[PDB]
């Protein structure tokens, strides 16, 4: 229940691996797929629409909603209390005439820069061109995103997106309260993480098998949602049951309450070639040269198909900012949510900080 939340949960369940951290942006993936879907036709388009849960007649509404979300993100970055270093771009093969209607559709709903590159003859300089745009967009935070081997002379279309995030809390942790503590990874394996501690008014929900804690970032326009299994190693069973409605229930029961919160500080990164994942989720024609219908992209019978989808996300969680116990010292799920729309900017899991 909520825009983009169904794709976010689907993505989460396809990307979470046991014993392994996770951090990704469902909204940036969705934006990249939606920019591409606007040029898809016939069965290619319907598969992508099904994957993103866009009902029929609802396509334009879907793009507009992502456009207005992007404007809300820009408005939040301007307050200076969070960092969202983002890059989201699409890279067609050079010298394929592109349809004006697609580019118009791209400018009115995304305002993105499409710079074609010659994969056939200049694969390596295409790799360098793509890596340099990402470095420029992310203020040098995401460097040499594409390694040699992703692109080849048979690539015709690449979706590249990356995001760096960190934010100031509304309620800062005092560093003098942070203590390196055991972090239980699995039954017989215990690690170490610095546990930040404070007692403050947080969004809080009690449920059958989890506690849920909402920690707002400064300004209260974004919030971190931490879903903490009550059983020490209960995350996996919880992820198995995870549905969009369940996640909506966890985020709809968040009234303010003073909570003694213990949250590890951590940095974590995920980098994904998402092609196979997206095939599993039902987006198959788009990656098949013999089947993809991207005729909405071209004006002169050229054949585009998705050859690579690359996503990298980085998060930094620390103390900086300005009763029940919530002690996140065992594997948990978390998400960063935009509070005006409810949209999920990031999801992740911490199994081994
Ligand atoms: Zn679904
Ligand atoms: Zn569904
Ligand atoms: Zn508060
Ligand atoms: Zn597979």
């Amino acid at each position: 229940s909520g825009s983009g939340s169904e794709l976010a949960v689907d993505l989460y369940r396809n990307l979470a691996v046991t014993g392994k951290n996770l951090f990704f942006s469902p909204s940036s993936i969705e934006t990249a797929l939606s920019m591409t879907m606007s040029g898809a036709r016939n069965r290619t388009e319907r598969q992508m629409a099904d994957v993103m849960h866009v009902g029929p007649d609802a396509m334009e509404r879907h793009h507009a909603g992502l456009a207005s979300f992007e404007k809300q993100l820009e408005s939040i970055q301007k307050k200076g209390k969070v960092t969202i270093a983002s890059s989201n771009s699409i890279w067609p093969q050079k010298n394929y005439p592109l349809a004006p209607s697609w580019l118009a559709q791209l400018k009115r709903y995304y305002g993105t820069s499409v710079t074609p590159v010659d994969y056939i003859h200049e694969t390596e300089k295409a790799r360098i061109a793509i890596n340099r745009r990402v470095e420029k967009d992310t203020k040098n935070r995401i460097r040499e995103l594409l390694k040699p081997g992703i692109l080849d002379p048979l690539t015709r279309l690449a979706l590249v997106n990356a995001v760096y995030f960190k934010g100031d809390w509304e309620h800062p942790f005092n560093e003098n309260n942070t203590v390196a503590s055991p972090f239980y990874i699995r039954q017989g394996t215990t690690g170490k993480a610095p546990l930040m501690r404070q007692s403050a008014s947080f969004g809080y929900g009690d449920h059958d098998g989890v506690q849920v804690l909402e920690l707002p970032y400064a300004g209260k326009k974004l919030s971190m949602i931490v879903v903490l299994p009550k059983e020490r190693f209960g995350l996996e069973a919880l992820e198995k049951t995870l549905t969009p409605k369940q996640f909506a229930l966890w985020t709809a029961n968040l009234s303010e309450r003073k909570i003694e919160a213990l949250l590890p500080k951590f940095r974590t990164t995920s980098a994904f070639r998402l092609d196979e994942t997206l095939r599993h989720m039902g987006m198959t024609d788009a990656f098949d040269r013999n089947l993809a219908d991207f005729s909405g992209m071209v004006s002169n019978s050229d054949k585009l198909y998705i050859g690579a989808v690359v996503h990298k996300a980085f998060v930094d969680v620390g103390e900086k900012g300005t009763v029940p116990v919530f002690k996140a010292d065992h594997p948990f799920l978390f998400a960063i949510r935009e509070n005006s729309t409810g949209r999920i900017l990031f999801m992740g899991r911490i199994s081994d900080p």
